[PDB]
């Protein structure tokens, strides 16, 4: 678990990658938020499966797993989107059959389209690599909720220590990747820093986004603890 | 500014540090929490502008871009300051030397104890990491340069490039500090990452806080571009 080598970490993360889903609409017919919501809902099921395959995540309590996903899920959809969109300047590839520019975001939203587009830009600028992307996405999963375990039972302390050890392992892994690519030591820590500072912006976008979903006043429109629990709380019967 | 050594960067940042202000209230009268905190934050902001102008590379930017960066960062910068001076007061927030509050005192306005709890947890994280003063001023400068840089023409391309060069320099500086402290190369990279990942939480806290002040519907409870412009210009 914490015994994995760097290439073992990378391979594990790459293997765990969720699928790219399609928007569900009649391509033979002439709804924006509805399309985006349906897509996100289906992605979330796959995100749970992905999380359970991030090395060290299942070692956590069921409760702490839920807490981490409750905190990170929109950031994770967003970094997924920004990655998919990297090779489509000016557009967001929500799905292979749903490629939108900023003008199409005006039907509701263009404020958060603009933020997403700029992140995609920034990724393009840095020439972000696939192996770097999956590290970052796992870092979001582990880090986003780790400061909000309002708890300090012995168990909670052990949980927080474990999470920071897994995070250290991914740091080592990112550095390894950049060493593997020929970067100098200075280039390595500079790029590590550049990559991690983008995570703050992704946090920001998730907050502006959560702000919309909460403004809708829809009873299901933000995944409840209980929904996330139902989805993570698997049996071993299959 | 891009020609500073790591030690010169650290000296510059340490010298740039704003003063610790006091809360303004009559200490002889019986103990408005929001009013006290707002008055304190208002006065800190003026000193923040002076500090920002002293961060190496900041005044090299256009005045427009200076304003944009402060507009994005100002609440994060107040928050990291608070968390830092609270570090050695477990369970409390040292808003000012004469205003040390625990979470119970945060319950006076609705929606405030949640923000208190987050601030306290960050302070705890700082305590656990044994955060050093030199690291703190690096981090605060990083917030200033980074928070607005993804939400901005050839001039703008040049501005963004400059900002990222200054950020790289502060990264170099943090690593140099950890080197001086004798950490291994592995430990250096791990601690760099741990420090930077806390900045995501501080952003989160700023967003929750901005949400409070916007909810107040007070005419100028969020500092305007033009007020920031006036103080910077
Ligand atoms: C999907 C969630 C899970 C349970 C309830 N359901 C609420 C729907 O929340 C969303 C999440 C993301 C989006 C949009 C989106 C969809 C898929 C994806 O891969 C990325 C994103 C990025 C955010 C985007 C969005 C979010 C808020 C407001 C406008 C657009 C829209 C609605
Ligand atoms: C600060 C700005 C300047 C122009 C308008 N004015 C609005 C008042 O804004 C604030 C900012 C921070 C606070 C609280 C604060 C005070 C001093 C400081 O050094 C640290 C902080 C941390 C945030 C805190 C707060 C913020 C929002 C809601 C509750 C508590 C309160 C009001």
């Amino acid at each position: 678990a914490l015994s994995l080598t760097a290439d073992q970490m990378v391979s594990a993360l790459l293997d765990a990658e969720p699928p790219i889903l399609y928007s569900e609409y009649d391509p033979t017919r002439p709804s924006m938020m509805g399309l985006l919501t349906n897509l996100a809902d289906r992605e979330l099921v796959h995100m749970i499966n992905w999380a359970k395959r991030v090395p060290g995540f299942v070692d956590l309590t069921l409760h702490d797993q839920v807490h981490l996903l409750e905190s990170a899920w929109l950031e994770i959809l967003m970094i997924g989107l920004v990655w998919r969109s990297m090779e489509h300047p000016g557009k967001l590839l929500f799905a292979p059959n749903l490629l939108l520019d900023r003008n199409q975001g005006k039907s509701v939203m263009v404020e958060i389209f603009d933020m997403l587009l700029a992140t995609s830009s920034r990724f393009r600028m840095m020439n972000l690599q696939g192996e770097e992307f999956v590290c970052l996405k796992s870092i979001i999963l582990l880090n986003s909720g780790v400061y909000t375990f309002l708890s300090s039972t012995l168990k909670s302390l052990e949980e927080k220590d474990h999470i920071h050890r897994v995070l250290d392992k991914i740091t080592d892994t990112l550095i390894h990747l950049m060493a593997k690519a020929g970067l100098t030591l200075q280039q390595q820590h500079q790029r590590l820093a550049q990559l991690l500072l983008i995570l703050s912006h992704i946090r920001h976008m998730s907050n502006k986004g959560m702000e919309h979903l909460y403004s809708m006043k829809s009873k299901n429109v933000v995944p409840s603890y209980d929904l996330l629990l139902e989805m993570l709380d698997a049996h071993r019967l299959h």
